[PDB]
């Protein structure tokens, strides 16, 4: 779920997930996909595509286990759905931390953001 | 101050520092150094010994800034006692996380772990 997602993004970025990513760009926090506004947005685009792949489990509602180990997000190994769901969330939070370089809060979402159609996953 | 220490320890071990380290061994979260029981205890031994040097500043009470960049505690610069403090705290957080493989609940301080006198720092 977004309990582990939220925790991982904090774990990786140090930034609160809801406050920095709740409505960021076209993809972070908000529903659905848009064309990324920026690399951070892009991470979430990559994340929602990654969740799209996931059909036998509930990406947003299903909980899984991960460890904080060696300051690394290690997915609890398990269901191909959960494992890969965790992996999708591990990936997003890494990516998000990898792109704090260019986090522009100007992309936080005051209502509509003007997003273009997501290109195909 | 321990507020920072606690957060660092938490961000390093992702383990609650009061619950996990609050009374652990001869050196963690208790007053005084003792012969280190195990590695965690030894971390806190070396933590205390690192503090012993910081006499220009108050290790338990004095606030310093640090950042979590690239999943790394970065001491910010402040003073030399405070940067050193922050490094001591960060050292302990990291040692703590590097040794939780050998954490033992037996050093609860239900035991009050049979503490010998610590060799000099």
């Amino acid at each position: 779920s977004l309990v582990e997602l939220g925790k991982m993004i904090l774990q990786e970025t140090g930034k609160n997930p809801a406050k920095s990513y709740g409505a960021y760009g076209c993809n972070c926090g908000v529903l659905g996909r848009g064309k990324p506004k920026d690399a951070t947005d892009r991470c979430c685009y990559v994340h929602k595509c990654c969740y799209k792949k996931l059909t036998n489990c509930d990406p947003k509602k299903d909980r899984y286990s991960y460890d904080w180990k060696n300051k690394t997000i290690v997915c609890g190994e398990e269901n191909p759905c959960l494992k890969q769901l965790c992996e999708c969330d591990k990936a997003v939070a890494i990516c998000l931390r990898e792109n704090k370089g260019t986090y522009n809060k100007k992309r936080d979402v005051y209502l509509k953001p003007f997003c273009d159609k997501g290109r195909d996953c």
